[PDB]
């Protein structure tokens, strides 16, 4: 088993993850030579006043 | 102090989330000698449309 | 680059937040040569729900 | 699946290990109605010179 | 910006590795229209004798 | 309880690690209202070849 953690702001489409989880999963099964079912996706999708850069929240920035 | 954290879909009930927390605390306290306030549990819930096995959403699940 | 994740109970002011992050990356920057621009601070914010000390998640307590 | 990630100064022996995950496991499974398979435990062993509390390195006594 | 973090069993040869870390670079950064340059990834690579499934540690499973 | 996790590539001394636990536990304590007992500070180092930005791990960008 592989786990892919993929941290971004919050905000993308349904349709824009799936392709994103579906991508992802194919090139490490293939890549790393895990069962197809056996690679996990996890997105931890962070708010706009969670997450700084340069000491400044992107809801300031914003 | 040690730290347990749980990843799991989210939508389980309160009782079974409680029950799970005071079962873990208990036996992390136990088997590795640490006072209860030392236990601390985090429930990283995962939304089913944050979460992919196969390659598929469960928000998605096909079924 | 250097990153910065800070686990917390969900609740804290907008303002406080919002400081913490501007010191936290100018301590982070000056102490280990790091440009402000590569430091990175994130929030991980929990509910009461998900957060338990001594077998107890902080949603059951009283008040 | 559930994955429960314990962190933890490293140091403990094998088999207080072992059986922390043993017992977590069967706990977690029976309780959440998840496959005895599909639980995972992943132990995060932090180096003394790691972890701090109250701004002092454990290493530092 | 975003960061991809792989929690995978320790042990992969370094080839394998950059290509993994060039694919997923570009797939993040071609999906999600984030600058290649600012896509980061981390490889958590876990000991076999701290990961486990089934009950199970993989450094017992396996020897 | 608070805690900090800082994820920065391993080899920093340990006089530094010492003054950046003590600098980062006394601004949390400070704006959060936390005990000091209350903060903790997880120092998460990875490898130069466990880390890329653009595609590039460390360890690769270093030579070989």
């Amino acid at each position: 088993m592989v786990v892919l953690k993929v941290t971004l702001l919050e905000g993308r489409p349904p349709e824009k993850k799936r392709e994103l989880v579906r991508r992802l999963t194919e090139m490490a099964s293939r890549l790393l030579g895990e069962p197809y079912e056996e690679v996990r996706v996890i997105l931890y999708e962070v708010r706009r006043d969670q997450w700084a850069a340069g000491g400044v929240l992107f809801s300031d920035k914003e």
